[PDB]
């Protein structure tokens, strides 16, 4: 039997590499599924974190937490997921310096003290994950002009 | 320019007709049932956004008179981002199935056109937000070199 | 029924764009296909033109005609393609003029008359034609840690 | 140090690895039976090169021992154009059939692993000639703007 | 001529980044063709003081697949006009300042562009190097 | 810092082409990092009676993906080497020479570059704009 870690694996290296995750919230934004760049702590395992700044629409309506789909695709669509989970702020100073570097320092005037700075975070619990491979189809001849 | 309504609506089409790849939703609801599906257009531009699949998707049963779904779209390349509002339900037209129909569709149907597991959805999409992915320069960092 | 135009109207879009053929000639340079880039009057239809020099290795060996096998792929891999044919020299002043351009003329220190400038001319009676689309696994289930 | 043998080599195990299709012909007869097929390695280096195939493929009544074969390979970009030399033969080792094994050679066979319309080709390596897909600088061009 | 010269503004319309001299900043024109160049920046850039009435600039320019490589000469100035800012503007360029068209830190600049250098460049094949195989 | 100056290396290796000032030239350095950065031209070429000891220059490099620009500042000077011009030889580097190594018309010019500036060019999400769709 295939066990599970090669395609939990796959996704992580993904997400990783590509981070882009398409966040819809029911009830908020009409649903659309705003894409925001991911950061993880290590290679594997969540929680999936986003960097943007306090005055966010979503801030206000997300609470304790509020249930999210993530829709995740590699560059290059070998790869589709769906991640299910809660998203919550958590603008955890000990997470912000972890995670900062030069990137994430261009989207902030004042660095990691600018008043501005949010964090949300994912916490998945599960993904549905698609594999996306090619197939030929079958050779057709045809008279060249 | 690159902002206008005009350009990233031509973007998005553009996106779409090359890459296919919606994963569509069902909007407020538990179980979205979220997955991904191939759209494809008739013409360059303009929806319906049409989806072949198979009677038994756990959507197909959900839709009725059309229920409303959020459909997230991506380039290949990350270049574009696109999260689709509109009505699905399924539509299967047999003119459509013609007009629609192509060998990679064909892959997916032993039985061909006459498949009685042969459903195709219609998304009569209202509007939709596009995400251009561009880039940030960082500050400059000098160096000595050796 | 779908008629063989669309294919082939594909495959002439393809190499249009795209343009390495690989060129396999048995008995010479031990079969290997050697990649060049072909060049094409119009839109659709053959002679498939290769700009070479007059020292290239094949000139020797081609003589009246030698048939061929091309491999071709589109950039990106959605269609494959094998051509066959019959591979000759045809270093004809009004072709060069016709098919003459900044990227050609890079090639040659002396332009169209530079003496060492060779033009191979592919007569392409068929090809076979392989579309090469994507194919969604089954979605699978994992838990996220 | 781009065209030595070592990187040139590394490079090409990559892009096979990745992008798998290969354009494979008998060498020295009249129909070659051209058709390309995907090839798959043990680890990230080194041959033999197997191919997945049905037992009613055109080459395998030929190839007996083993028939000399060339296979032109190119990376998905176009950046590497590569012709492979080497042996092909057919050796459906259930060993070897288990360990490349994966959900996308599973999707070709109804029958899976004993499917009786299972055959594995192996293309013991020889030597490649490798292109990599440079580029050339043209003279330059002044103009006037505005 | 013609046509090597739209080459250059589609891809400097599509791609952006000039490096003017030391340092790249993203280029914006109003149409398909044709100058001026404007550069969205800010008050506090150094530029701002050392261009004055507006001095000679050179510009470094690339293609983003590196297709197509050009050397701009020009005028540079500040000219941060209300009415040119209205017509550029749009939410990507309001992302770059809090305080929106009136943010006192915003600066805008002009680069009129007389003459430039274009060199296209194709893709070309490379020797074939024959390697052995483990 | 150090991780900064070798991905720079690491492109310039992979992509080559520097605006040197005004025209692009194909760079090639022995080795992963670290300088001389060696230009492979010809006798006939402007700058070659222009640098005479070694003149001053400044060098634009982007990274193909335009993931990474760059501000080169060095010293360019002729040092056609056939020492050198023979470790640097490749088939690649033949194939612009129809007379080999001793070609007439051959000339290697080395950049010993002192300082860079470097700025990387992360990609990031643009403000989403809705759209009716038709």
């Amino acid at each position: 039997m295939a066990d599970p870690k090669e395609l939990q694996d796959k996704f992580w290296k993904a997400l990783k590499s590509d981070r882009t995750v398409m966040l819809g919230l029911d009830g908020v934004e009409d649903g659309h599924a705003r894409p925001m760049t991911a950061q993880i702590e290590g290679d594997s395992g969540g929680p999936i974190w986003f960097f943007t700044s306090k005055d966010n629409a979503l801030i206000a309506m997300l609470g304790q937490g509020r249930r999210v789909i993530g829709a995740f695709s590699s560059k290059g669509h070998d790869l589709f997921a769906s991640i299910s989970g809660s998203l919550r702020e958590d603008t955890d100073p000990a997470v912000v310096d972890r995670l900062w570097n030069p990137y994430v320092a261009a989207w902030y005037e004042g660095g990691k003290d600018d008043p501005k700075l949010a964090l949300l975070r994912l916490d998945a619990d599960h993904a549905q994950i698609w594999l996306n491979g090619s197939s030929l189809l079958a050779g057709i001849k045809v008279l060249l002009g």
